[PDB]
């Protein structure tokens, strides 16, 4: 059975980086005191 093969593959097909579009864009936008 499949879990999310078409799920993650769909995200990588939409934006560029898979884990670089949700917490990374918000980490630099609101980092300041890190």
């Amino acid at each position: 059975m499949g879990k999310a093969e078409n799920y993650e593959l769909y995200q990588v097909e939409l934006g560029p980086g898979p884990s670089g579009d949700m917490a990374a864009k918000m980490s630099k936008k609101k980092a300041g005191r890190g």
